[PDB]
């Protein structure tokens, strides 16, 4: 038996040929089309919507969505493998894809009416329509202030969502808002379309990380939403969480792609650098640590993927892998950065935003601590 | 929605074959039933109890991978892993005693020995009737064999040998003419002395000593015929390191469990300690590392059973398990206020320091071609 | 232009001639009398009160206490140099000392009466009387006015020196509820001090409890010039200052042991070198901090929050260095279990981070 | 009696009255003139040559250079305090200063002829002439003897100031019976200095190449009093001392920004400052800066009194930069959002410090402890 330094536990052999082909298709697309764009896309914060069509056309948008609705009807491991190949190039591109698949197609497929599913899903699956997802607000992460008023014909929406990836270029908007409906105040999901009166999506520029992805606001001022546009089959925490859980899973796989790019570059760098550097034992220890955390992270997300597919995965498990992948990836980017004398620095600032996106209070540690102790911090 | 198991998030239990689950439960019932009530006083007073070898041999826990042909239970590598984890869950010293019999003594005889050696030594080693030790370390190896009528004559010293003062069987590595060879010696071989060493800081539950050799006659039927060079010792060490990778995770789990129960019990400014945000971070870290470390040694086990595992993978897992376990023992120790965990901690400081950072450098060479 | 690996910033050169001999005095004592004792003392948790006699003999007890009361009349830099030389051998030893100096002789000197100071200090200085400090409980311990005198009742826990102490400085509450200081003496009825055995760290020091079952305390035994929080706190702040110097001595043993180890077989290893450099750096920087704190304490320019910086840093870094040294080996182990206790003695909630966080922000955690 | 959270060991009071004045002048300048420039200068990688004359006119260039040659004749502590007030704004600005001081003025003063020192130093001191330091390559750069002097052929990479420099201190190998230092001037035939743009860190400083193609150097342009390693090393040792102070200015900025952030920000009803972990991090930042400052101070004094070995600058540079980078990362990870607010001045300090920490010392201390090279 021979050693594969780049795949010590032979993940490649733990996958079905099925999943390998999906991985290889995602790799071919990301390396062929995204890598030639990424440097100046990031450097100059370009808007590049053409990516939704490209991924849609080869069946990599909404991977778990059934063929009935235009999806490629794949499993969670394949979704994972796709995220990882996209983020290997850049987290901003993976972000764009996460939104479409997990934050837009999922809640529509899961909670929407037949009419909503057939109207929206097929066009989201091809990338003809671009989605975004409105949950997070100007600042307090349930405690949401965006509000729907029952009016003749449907609903009137007022509030503001902030840091919404895809929002300046989106055709479809999934927005979460409190509806006080006699005499109970619950969170409901609403579909809005581009050009809806009272709906704005201003762009945010001068971002520090995720510069390759166009991000903006969702500003709602008495924006009318017809009855047929409320998500009928969900209320409360279940709506937003189903989406977030799907997205966190993809990010857990994706951040390991980013970690792997940093690791490969660091390794190649020390192989090429005469001073060679590879003979240094502090350098060797760093490479051993990178290889280790990635190899173990990959076994975790693979096992989680398999459990999700078999229906045995509790939601708390996602907190372990997302938190671990993002944290370990950031550690690896910092370690690789500190070893260099372009790509790494990009992944590094991307990962700094990703690690802090869901707050600076370590939400996943708290989900896990509560799961262990019973007690909320 | 599916149920979360905080103590087994990836449902390791469900990834085990039923065979493997039963081996685990058998080791668990033994270690919790026989070793746990002994451990506190044994560690405090460095009391030897070799009764463990006979006890473990009875339930077929020694030489787990050795075929039934030779008295062994004929289990797979995953089962070996599970046993070490259940034993180290109590104490690393008890696990060391077992690592030695299984990986350092029965493995070399089975892998490199003659039919005669295997039929003679393995069955009593498997039942724990004979106790084995592994003579490699020395106080670029000094110990030498020399050819004489009927056999060989050995002279030299081995130091820090676990099991040696109580061993019946000795697997000794000496240079012959210039290659390292393995020799099987018995207690009551003229020329062999095995004095004890006392007052260790860690692994106090096990007994360790020397092997002093002086014209010790080893008959012809007693040289290991099927190995020469670094392959002999390294094969044993590779086997032992695999069991230690699982074992350090059992010790890590105990520390995690103790720390979790501790913060559930103790109170701080009105709330239980478990309510603190910092405490939960630590519990989350302990849970994460244990859960991921387990998936690693399980995959390594599966690969060894299918013959797809290279030797470098063992380095990843042993270094990771021992390093993470040590981090968790320290985290747990630092979470306690006053003056089990302290014992696990000093044990894991010896385990981690034993072989420096040879594994990071093995992994470094495997990535880069260059040896440092 | 000549480099000292063991003293990169030449602390020696920053010390007064007076201070430099006191350090070498505590060093000659610690290495001469304490080093040959420590291994077996720690091993069996043996009691040896001879150390109080010996340190007293040579003026290392209550070192800031004025010559008028039996003290050597030294300053804070000198006090720290002593703690550091003593802890360099063992933390348990330093603990016994810093109880005498900071937790017994300081509160008596600072808050005592003329008669109390004349009676207790001179004998505490020579080590003839051994003191202990009674603050920590399993605060509930109350003073009840009599007759006398006062009638104290309660229990103190983890009291170093107590099973062999002659003098007990006990802090209890009294209403007119304010915390007051009390002096008690061995033989006192209702007072008892049973030992505590089977410790993990600090085995070389003796520790016990203070059980007060309506112990009678004459009015000539209460501390007049102290009430409330600033009592215990003045003592603790004094001890914390000494521990900040001490932890660094223990850190230095571990570094020196570790450096010697890699020389005797390893020193070419770049991982090792990084580790030895980290030890060198943190100790070197730690010393500049405690020295500067000392100079400031002697000039009156030192605020109390500064003791939180240096104590937290010394202890935390010493523990890191002891663990770094241990993981390099194949004395350190004893310093390690000691430092593990020392880092958590004041709790596990990082009291000094919270003190400093508040000083920076004006907001309590 | 009173705690000073921003200066717990009152470093202020450990300074001579002379050193304090110099610090206040560096502060007033950097805050007055550099703070308003930085955000846009860093964003667009803007070139402002004018800063050298500004720094020159207040005697911030070549602080240790004697008054005889236009220097302000200050001590090492003062040089340190200057670098710290400048890097408090931005490492890119400090990088310009330390190149002029330690990498251009120092080799000429230390190793140059008397005619070189009086030709070059007074103009370098006023900022009339801008200098650069040609050591790093993509050593191969070669000086060869020709009638009248030397011909230089070679190529230097990542040379800060090079595209705007009037004076080039170029280290090249010359064969005599070894590394030699040469002085070149702007406009020399066979000398070009193309700029590098698109940098990740240190964007506020201009950096470029030195390309030498048979560049003729007069005989009186070779540095007469240095051969081999000690030349480039002495400059770098000087620069390293300045970097050790500057890095702590940067760290102090990230610390201050993080502290104000948690003051202005609320989370779950309470201000962020009330969070235990936040307080720990702020205690760590305060601790490492305070101790870092005591270290660089003591090093300066030793350098002034002439008792510091080269090894001590290694420990101080490594520590300052390594701790400054930890503090920047600690501050960064405390901030929510993505670039728009003031607090993301921390992101700027961070990419700067990632380059500074990269621009060996642990192996110096290891070998100095042990006598064994690794
Ligand atoms: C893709 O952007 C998001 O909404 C995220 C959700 C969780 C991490 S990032």
């Amino acid at each position: 038996a021979t050693f594969h330094w780049d795949d010590p536990l032979l993940l490649d052999q733990q996958l079905a040929d099925d999943e390998r082909m999906v991985r290889d298709a995602a790799h071919a697309y990301a390396q062929g089309k995204l890598a030639p764009r990424v440097t100046e896309a990031f450097r100059h914060e370009t808007t590049d919507a053409a990516i939704f069509r490209e991924m849609g056309e080869i069946g990599l948008l909404g991977p778990t969505i059934p063929e009935q609705y235009g999806g490629p009807g794949l499993d969670y491991v394949s979704y994972g493998l796709i995220a990882r190949e996209v983020e290997r190039v850049d987290s901003g591109y993976r972000s764009m894809m996460s939104v479409q698949s997990s934050l837009v197609m999922v809640p529509i497929f899961e909670f929407g009416s037949d009419a909503q599913k057939e109207k929206y899903l097929p066009k989201l699956a091809t990338g003809e329509w671009i989605g975004c997802f409105g949950l997070t607000e100007p600042n307090h992460g349930g405690s949401m202030v965006t509000r729907a008023r029952k009016v003749p014909g449907g609903y009137s929406l007022s509030g503001s969502k902030m840091w919404i990836t895809n929002s300046p270029i989106a055709d479809v908007f999934v927005v979460w808002a409190k509806l006080d409906e006699d005499g109970r105040d619950e969170i409901r999901g609403f579909i809005l379309e581009k050009g809806c009166k009272g709906l704005s999506a201003p762009a945010i520029h001068g971002k520090v990380g995720l510069r390759a992805s166009i991000t903006g606001e969702i500003v709602l001022d008495e924006a009318f939403v017809p009855e047929e546009n409320i998500l009928p089959h969900v209320k409360g925490l279940r709506g937003p969480f189903t989406c977030l859980n799907s997205a966190r899973y993809g990010i857990a796989w994706g951040a390991l792609g980013a970690a792997e790019s940093c690791w490969h570059i660091a390794r190649q760098y020390v192989l090429d650098r005469k001073q060679p550097l590879a003979a240094n034992q502090l350098i060797q220890k760093k490479l051993a640590d990178m290889q280790t955390e990635i190899t173990l992270g990959l076994q975790g997300v693979l096992r989680l993927g398999r459990m999700k597919d078999e229906g045995t995965a509790a939601v708390e498990i996602t907190s372990i892998m997302k938190r671990n992948s993002c944290g370990k990836a950031l550690d690896i980017a910092r370690l690789a950065r500190d070893m260099l004398g372009f790509g790494v620095a990009r992944h590094l600032v991307n990962l700094e935003v990703v690690n802090t996106y869901e707050g600076t209070h370590d939400i996943h540690a708290l989900i896990l601590g509560r799961a262990q102790t019973g007690i909320q911090a």
